[PDB]
């Protein structure tokens, strides 16, 4: 069936600029990541851990199912620039062994907790995953 859709945590709708771009209404974005934070009183159980494992399952649009995958999470790594962003320096990726498609961008990276990155970047046999671990109320402040 259909999964594409945004994520909301508890008034906090975080999803793709390049994919939504909405009004000016978005509280706080991050250009860097491409990813843009609502809000909303449609509260839900997407709980990002406190915890970004390395292996795990992401769903994979090409068998339309979750797949076993194993990416290395990566305090920043280079971006080429491409069609959703010029050259730079993206923060918090984990970049696996996985087949990559102009569609697939949006698998949530299940692991031993459950979701800790979406597919944000994808290239040749690698795929990139934005870890939401280092963004969602794990501590903050500091
Ligand atoms: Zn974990």
């Amino acid at each position: 069936g259909p999964s594409d859709l945004f994520v909301h945590t508890e008034q906090a709708i975080y999803k793709n600029a390049h994919l939504t771009t909405p009004n000016d209404q978005t509280i706080l974005l991050a250009l860097t990541a491409d990813l843009q934070i609502d809000g909303c009183d449609q509260p839900g159980p997407d709980n990002i851990p406190d915890c970004d494992c390395t292996s795990g399952c992401y769903y994979s649009r090409s068998l339309d199912r979750y797949i076993p995958v194993e990416c290395e999470a990566h305090d920043w790594y280079p971006v080429e620039e491409t069609q959703y962003y010029p050259k730079h320096i993206q923060y918090n990726l984990l970049i696996g062994e996985g087949p990559c498609v102009p569609g697939d961008a949006g698998g949530k990276l299940l692991c031993r907790h459950g979701v800790i990155g979406i597919i944000t970047a994808g290239g040749d046999g690698h795929v990139a995953f934005t870890d939401l671990r280092p963004y969602n109320i794990k501590a903050t402040s500091q």
